[PDB]
């Protein structure tokens, strides 16, 4: 008895403008008729505008690396239009031990520097001269990686949004999904003002992938978000750390980054809870400031920024992008953990070459990744 609009038909209804959706909606977007169906008045107010904005290699698991590794081409190159500024600026990593652990701290360089050849292993004085607010006698090494980078994240979500737009796709934002279902072989969404449908239901939500297979009838794939809180502060007076490497604990008890002409720190924390808007715990952000008052010689008064985020993670902490086993049409776009923008442009590549039942691209093959190691069946036995 309410009005909604006739519906709209298209070959791959998107759920979810994060990088997720972006990414791949972006790399489908020249192919067929893309739809991107977004909850929030913006897209990138959930995960995709809460990051440390870092790309790391030596981060996450093996496949994880691979994504990442094969991503960085794109990153460095990518194609004309897509966007005005380049996407990365130069910010090495430092990984640092202050537990007193040389042999976690050796076999991180050597899994590490196989990855990376440029990746060095730093004596406690070489950790002290690059950051030298360490407290001395709390450093016992440090690996370097060279190569590390920060990402400029908006404009590569918006670079993704406008290939969208350009290919004739649409990005629609206060569209939440409330109801699917698999109605004369396509999927339907019902959004509040209309219905959308397609053959290829791509779930990209985030947080939410689990509900959105729940409003399907989808078995889900036992996702879990976790809460991690940052902040941002100012660095004391006469201390010039623009150029500081990103500085992380060797046990990922905290890290800390320059941004811009401020310092963005965190207690790099991994709380489970359910998908909601999550905001920052007093307790996390007291924690990450303890945490480096005690590291380096820094006090800090009071912060100008906090907020929390998601990152979310399936059960062997590795990404999900293929089609649900025996759910016609249903893609996962999901699990991107602590990693989702360092890895989009190969898992935008490679989820939207499944979607249309192409091989992987030579390019991400060469780096180590297959169907079988995104495909959500590897959960099961
Ligand atoms: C503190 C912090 C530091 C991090 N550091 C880094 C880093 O340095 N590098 C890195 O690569 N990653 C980092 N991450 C991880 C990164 O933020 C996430 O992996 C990535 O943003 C996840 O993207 P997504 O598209 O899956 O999720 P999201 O950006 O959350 O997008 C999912 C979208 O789905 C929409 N949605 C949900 N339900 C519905 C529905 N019913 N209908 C329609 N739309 C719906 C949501 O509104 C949302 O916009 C960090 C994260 C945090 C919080
Ligand atoms: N870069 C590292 N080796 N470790 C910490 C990375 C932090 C991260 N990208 C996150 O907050 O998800």
């Amino acid at each position: 008895h309410h009005h909604h609009h006739h519906p709209i038909e298209a070959d791959y209804l998107v759920i979810g403008a994060g990088i997720a959706g972006a990414s791949t909606g972006y790399w489908l977007s020249a192919h067929g008729r893309v739809v991107v169906l977004e909850r929030e008045a913006q897209p990138g107010y959930h995960s995709t505008g809460r990051s440390a904005a870092h790309y790391t290699v030596a981060y996450g698991t093996p496949q994880v690396r691979a994504l990442t590794a094969a991503s960085r081409a794109f990153f460095d190159n990518p194609p004309a239009g897509f966007c005005e500024h380049p996407l990365l600026s130069p910010r090495p990593e430092m990984v640092v031990d202050f537990s007193d652990d040389p042999e976690e701290l050796r076999r991180q360089y050597e899994s590490g520097k196989a990855l990376v050849p440029q990746m060095r292993l730093l004596d406690a004085e070489q950790a002290c001269s690059i950051v030298p607010v360490l407290r001395r006698d709390k450093v016992f090494g440090a690996t370097y990686d060279p190569t590390g980078a920060d990402i400029d994240t908006d404009a590569l979500h918006q670079g993704y949004l406008r290939g969208i737009r350009r290919n004739q796709g649409q990005v629609l934002c206060n569209h939440e999904a409330l109801e699917i279902r698999r109605v004369d072989g396509a999927w339907e969404v019902r959004c509040d003002a209309g219905s959308y449908r397609a053959a290829v239901l791509v779930n990209a939500a985030g947080a939410w992938c689990d509900a959105i297979a729940g409003l399907a009838g989808v078995r889900p794939l036992g996702l879990q978000p976790k809460r991690r809180s940052a902040f941002i502060f100012a660095p004391p007076p006469g201390i010039d750390c623009h150029d500081w490497p990103m500085l992380v604990s060797l046990d990922e008890s905290f890290y800390l980054k320059p941004d811009a002409g401020m310092l963005l720190g965190s207690p790099a924390n991994a709380d489970p809870v359910e998908a909601h808007d999550v905001q920052p715990e007093q307790l996390d952000i007291a924690t990450g400031m303890y945490l480096i008052e005690e590291a380096t010689t820094l006090t800090i008064r009071r912060p100008e920024h906090t907020w929390a985020g998601l990152r979310s993670f399936v059960a062997d902490g590795d990404l999900v992008a293929g089609y649900a086993a025996n759910a016609e049409g249903f893609f996962w776009v999901a699990a991107q953990g602590g990693y989702g923008i360092q890895t989009s442009a190969a898992m935008g590549e490679a989820s939207a070459a499944l979607i249309r039942h192409q091989p992987l691209p030579a390019h991400l093959r060469e780096h180590g990744l297959d169907e079988a190691m995104l495909s959500p069946r590897r959960l099961s036995p």
